[PDB]
């Protein structure tokens, strides 16, 4: 059947050079030739397919996973990085982080690898680290990377946790005490608390989205509402960033975003946050005009 494989390879290929807007055709067309081992081209249809289209963490990982086992020396190994790079420019991608924060790790012998694990990890933290489900699997990583080397850093990140909420904050409490030799400090305890408390009042609004149908629109504006009500620009810009993950082709989430951003010192978020909106929602000419103003006002 490798006549009928060629075949269908030809007619996807023709097909999107009739268009190459066809995502499941980009798709279709990758999947064929990672089975059929052609590593060649399989490696130049994911670079075209990324050219056109944000991918999902799911695509990303598929090829950044066939390029950490391609990658032999230390040279091959920064063009990962370089992947990674590319990779966690998309969408908000926790999972993405944590397999750059174990790469990296992988090579910690290179020279200043200690650091580059170390600013892949807290640079994971700044983007994913409040995200109530999915920032505690990075946090718990980092932990476990810094206890295998020590040990100040480790109560570190067990302190700045536990000033945040997130699910099963409960359970790391409990650890740090019986980690601890020392007693965790009343300021620490304190803030703790206050971490409890936000969590509560978060929690109807987690219950809401997990409840809710894909992609959850209503659920994530609502959210949205609620957090711009409370005016942490952390917490606002993360549940946007989540709220994208799912409803990326919707222009009028893209244009609030873009709203709240003209009402801020942060040109480099600005910039790649309407380069993504224009990726997205390509056809949606408010867009691109608020992106030139952008550039205009932060010239
Ligand atoms: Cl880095």
């Amino acid at each position: 059947e490798e006549e009928k494989n060629q075949l269908e390879i030809e007619r996807l290929e023709e097909q999107l050079s009739i268009n190459v807007y066809d995502y499941n055709c980009h798709v279709d067309l990758i999947r064929l030739l990672r089975l059929e081992g052609e590593l060649t081209k399989v490696r130049m249809a994911r670079q075209k397919m990324s050219e056109i289209f944000p991918l999902t963490e799911e695509l990303w990982l598929e090829w950044l996973h066939d390029e950490i086992s391609m990658a032999q020396d230390g040279l091959d190994r920064e063009h990962v990085y370089d992947l990674f790079e590319k990779a966690v420019k998309d969408y908000i991608c926790p999972n993405i982080w944590l397999e750059y924060g174990q790469y990296s790790v992988g090579g910690i012998g290179q020279k200043g690898g200690l650091e580059k694990v170390r600013s892949v990890f807290e640079r994971a933290l700044s983007s994913v680290g409040l995200h109530m489900t999915k920032g505690l699997a990075l946090w718990e990583a980092y932990r476990e990377f810094e206890s295998a080397i020590v040990l100040e850093k480790v109560h570190s990140l067990f302190r700045r946790q536990l000033a945040i909420p997130l699910y099963d904050m409960e359970a790391t409490f409990a650890e740090y005490e019986e980690w601890s030799e020392d007693p965790i400090p009343e300021s620490v305890i304190q803030n703790y608390n206050k971490a409890l408390q936000q969590l509560e009042k978060y929690k109807p609004y987690e219950e809401a989205l997990l409840q809710a149908e894909a992609p959850r629109l209503a659920e994530y504006q609502a959210y949205i509402d609620f957090e711009m009500k409370i005016g942490d620009p952390a917490r606002i810009q993360l549940i946007f960033e989540r709220a994208l993950v799912e409803n990326c082709l919707v222009p009028d989430l893209w244009i609030r975003y873009s709203q709240y951003l003209d009402r801020q010192k942060v040109k480099d978020l600005v910039l790649s946050v309407h380069n993504r909106a224009i990726r997205n929602c390509p056809w949606t000419v408010a867009l691109w005009s608020r992106y030139l103003l952008a550039m205009e006002r932060h010239g």
